Order: structure tokens, then sequence, then C-alpha cells
């Protein structure tokens, strides 16, 4: 019924703006650490009613045993990177392999983003993030949280994902 989704990766990568597209439907420039934890939205997915409730983890992130707590809250990650950040995109691994040890467990449910997609001065091509996700055998979706391109379908595809175990 609800699946805990939390978005990962590098700081200004588009987290925090990819959330507030997927709930509030706009785009932002700046956002205030809330006292809320998390927004929930309630989605039909393959004919299915879903609750997801993603993470906000603005601020408290900087903590590593706070983002520790939230991987072990999350059921499913979105790992982003920005297509204009190479170094965001190089760390993608190490987030992952975070992720594995703190939930013991190889094989986590992940969806690989490459946010940013309406701005030039791209450095990391399409090409490159698909075959980074066919090694770990995950999607890969191209977003755009200003123009709202693939945002719906990274987080729909994460909660496919989530959905095929439990
Ligand atoms: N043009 C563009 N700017 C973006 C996009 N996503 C985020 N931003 C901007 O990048 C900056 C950092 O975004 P933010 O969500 O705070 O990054 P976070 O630290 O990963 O949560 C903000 O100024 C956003 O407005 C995008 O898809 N396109
Ligand atoms: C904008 C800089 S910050 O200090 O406020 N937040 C940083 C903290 C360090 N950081 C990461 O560790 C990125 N990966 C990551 C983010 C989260 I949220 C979680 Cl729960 C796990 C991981 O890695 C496993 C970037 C931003
Ligand atoms: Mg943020």
């Amino acid at each position: 019924t609800e699946y805990k989704l939390v978005v990962v990766g590098a700081c200004g990568v588009g987290k925090s703006a990819l959330t507030i597209q997927l709930i509030q439907n706009h785009f932002v420039d700046e956002y205030d650490p809330t006292i809320e934890d998390s927004y929930r939205k309630q989605v039909v997915i393959d004919g299915e009613t879903s609750l997801l409730d993603i993470l906000d983890t603005a601020g408290q992130e900087e903590y590593s045993a706070m983002r520790d707590q939230y991987m072990r809250t999350g059921e499913g990650f979105l790992l982003v990177f920005a297509i204009n950040n190479t170094k965001s995109f190089e760390d993608i691994h190490h987030y992952r392999e975070q992720i594995k040890r703190v939930k013991d467990s190889e094989d986590v449910p992940m969806v690989l983003v490459g946010n940013k997609s309406d701005l030039p001065s791209r450095t990391v091509d399409t090409k490159q993030a698909q075959d980074l996700a066919r090694s770990y055998g995950i999607p890969f979706i191209e977003t755009s949280a200003k123009t709202r391109q693939g945002v719906d379908d990274a987080f729909y595809t994460l909660v496919r994902e989530i959905r095929k175990h439990k």
C-alpha cells in the first residue's frame, strides 16, 4: 500500500527539486529545510492505488548517522546525478555501495536518474549513464525538475521495482 522512497545523490543535483516537482507540480529555485520528515502523495500505478512516502532530507542529510537512518527507512532509492556534473555521476557507485552495506543486502530496489536534462554543457552522455545502469541491471531515466520531463517516470519506475519485492 505505502512505498517509502529516498532520493540520494550529490549536493545540488536536484534531489529536493525533483521531489517538489513530483509532489507540488512546481519547479523551485530554492526551499527551506522543513520540520516535516516526508511528503506523501496518492498515485495510481498500473491500475493500483499507491501511497508514495518521499523523505525530505534537506538540512539533516549532512550527518552520516542521519543518512544511515534514511537508508534503513527507505524501501527504494533514486540514485540521482546531474548530467552537467561529472563528479556527481562518478560518485553514484559509492552511494549505491553504502546503501547495500547499511541495508545488509545486495540488490536493493534502485533507479538511476540523470537530472537537469534541460541545461546546456552536458558532461555525462546518455550512453555513459545507460552503460552504468546496465551494469547494475537497473533502469536509467533522464529527468528535468524544471520541465518535468521524466519526473513521474522516474518515481513510478522505482515503485514498480519495489512492488516486485514488497
Ligand atoms: N535547470 C535546472 N535546474 C535544476 C534542476 N533540478 C534542480 N535544479 C536547480 O539546482 C539547484 C539545486 O537543486 P536542489 O534540489 O536544492 O539540489 P539537492 O541538494 O540535490 O536537493 C537549485 O537551484 C535548483 O533550482 C533541473 O532539472 N533543471
Ligand atoms: C548540499 C550539501 S549537504 O551537506 O547539505 N548534504 C550532502 C551530504 C552528503 N551527501 C551524500 O552523502 C550523497 N549521497 C546520499 C544522500 C542521502 I539524503 C542518503 Cl540517505 C544516502 C546517500 O548515499 C548513500 C550529499 C549532500
Ligand atoms: Mg535538497
